[PDB]
């Protein structure tokens, strides 16, 4: 229901940070709270809180001690911790310029690569915090594999994602509905919202493998259509709102947008396309956007959004049970916003 | 005591490969496949035959069954694509030029900054491999942690390095026998022999925190050698025998070289290395090594490698027990040949 939520979970970034920031390695523990510091604030927070009030909505009230509760917490800022890893990296290897706000890590003069290894760092403060606050739950194993094989999905959507956008090289071929599904399911359905509700159900002791797989359907789903939202907004979204310049053009990648103007385009418009796509000109960047303009691919995606919230809902009534709805209505709510 | 055991070793890897890489992810899995055989196969296999060797020797061979002799050499490909991950990484992070006797994976014209994520591709398959074979047993989740402790050990150890490291900026006045210690403990000596051997001794049900204190104390000073080798080798290596073209002086390393010459260097010699070191020129290269040979660093090397092993040795004889002696022996007669 709320920003009070948001606000609370938020504040315990401070001791996240504190705890995994206390001679000899010094200096490199105080570049790891500059790399936390910069890279793991600014966004909406909307993956970790998912497990903060997932766990309370799936665990009565008399088994939440303030041990309980801070586990749950931890266990958000982890997700969080993931998508930050992720993001430094993306962000290098997609030539992007800034992300929540400021320029990208590795574009900071005296950052450049070595941002490979900050983004590596992140990862390691995932398994560092599950081992200092949850190593003994009977859940630890199951959150250890989950995060790993989440990371591992991620990485094989990334693998997809980069070979299908090749630098200087035509792919629109490649540029299918069918591709466009099975990247996104990888890249970002997984370690987006799977990731955090299966968090919360180990943790609240619910670990079986149907149960798993009903939530999974529902899940995969809602990450999808936010794919599809961040593809739209790439082009379409203001970045004083979205916090981020779109690159997705001359980066010649497999985007919604240019997979919904190919299934419209004429002949014509085919060779705009060829001609324009996956190259660094502004000037043939903006010929696309007018193509995909001229084919009202912005109400496309409006039509879109209400036949993919609707069906979502309807996966919701499937699948939910025995959980409580409220588990992913909530969910519904913040992506549909 | 042989290369036999070396080439049994990797006659296994074919059989890894294979069982990483069995629709729709199908590009995917042939760039997996591409990576791993670039990037895992090349070297010596130094620290994945230790696993093999050293489980032999801690094991019985009425409890080396088939299955049992799998995990062994499974455990130790782990080592070997932990050590792959991190040298596709550090090679970016470092400007290389080669590695394993070919062009380094990111120079490859189609590859580039892509190599960012078939590094985290080749970090995943540690823990896929762990699942696949060793999930039922009883040392799994010590593995597990073994595995991530380890990499984040290099990972800060790296981090080190590369601040230590700046490009565009004198760094003399912290290139420390101190700090030399302190980085090369934490960004080699942890992943090179301490953990394969550590492996074996927890696949060997020695799991207590005595003995692998006891084993880590002979290792790490083992793996410290290793890394002042490395940084000897580095500009006084023949890249035939390497494999690799060193980059310390223009990378402006706090390489072992740079800190025995500033302990023996005069003011004169003091300056010439302050105008010359972590600058790209040749010339200037060719400055330093002048000085490092006038000031017979080669020596002083041979020297400390002798001093070494006799130390090594002594420690062998402190802490081997109550381990078979030869598993710190075998692997001290590989690394000091
Ligand atoms: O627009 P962003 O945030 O750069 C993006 F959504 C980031 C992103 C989505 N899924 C992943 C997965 C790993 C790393 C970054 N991811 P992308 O458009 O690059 O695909
Ligand atoms: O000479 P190499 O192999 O590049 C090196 F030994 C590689 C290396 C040693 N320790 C690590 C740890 C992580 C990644 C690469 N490592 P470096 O000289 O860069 O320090
Ligand atoms: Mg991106
Ligand atoms: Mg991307
Ligand atoms: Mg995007
Ligand atoms: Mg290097
Ligand atoms: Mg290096
Ligand atoms: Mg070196």
């Amino acid at each position: 229901v709320y920003a009070q939520e948001k606000q609370d979970f938020v504040q315990h970034f401070s001791q996240i940070v504190r705890v995994l920031t206390e001679p000899e390695i010094g200096d490199a523990i105080a570049r790891l709270k500059e790399v936390l510091e910069y890279n793991a604030i600014g966004g909406k927070y909307n993956r970790g809180l998912t497990v903060v009030v997932a766990f309370r909505e799936l665990v009565e009230p008399r088994k939440q001690d303030a041990d309980s509760l801070q586990r749950a917490w931890t266990v958000g800022w982890c997700v969080e911790l993931l998508q930050a890893f992720f993001l430094v990296a993306d962000d290098i290897m997609d030539s992007s310029l800034t992300r929540r706000g400021q320029i990208c890590w590795y574009q900071k003069p005296g950052v450049g690569l070595d941002a490979i290894n900050d983004a590596n760092l992140l990862e390691a403060c995932i398994y560092r915090l599950l081992k200092l606050y949850c190593r003994e739950q009977p859940y630890y194993l199951n959150l250890i594999e989950l995060f790993l094989q989440s990371s591992y999905q991620t990485e094989i959507g990334q693998t997809l994602d980069l070979l299908t956008a090749p630098q200087g090289n035509v792919d629109l071929v490649r540029f299918t509905e069918k591709r466009y599904k099975s990247i996104v399911k990888y890249k970002t359905a997984f370690y987006s919202f799977y990731l955090p509700i299966a968090a919360a159900m180990y943790m609240a002791g619910i670990d079986g493998e149907k149960e798993h797989a009903n939530a999974k359907k529902i899940l995969l789903e809602m990450g999808e259509f936010f794919q599809i939202q961040d593809d739209y907004l790439d082009l379409f979204g203001d970045p004083s709102v979205t916090g981020k310049i779109g690159t997705d053009i001359q980066d010649n990648k497999c985007s919604w947008l240019v997979v919904q103007c190919l299934q419209r385009a004429t002949p014509e418009q085919y060779q705009i396309l060829k001609e324009n796509y996956g190259q660094k000109e502004a000037e043939k960047v903006a010929r696309v956007k007018a193509l995909y303009e001229e084919l009202d691919l912005p109400a496309v995606f409006l039509q879109y959004e209400e036949d993919s919230y609707s069906h979502i809902m309807a996966l919701i009534e499937q699948y939910a049970a025995p959980l409580p709805p409220a588990v992913f209505l909530g969910l519904a709510r913040k992506i549909y916003k």
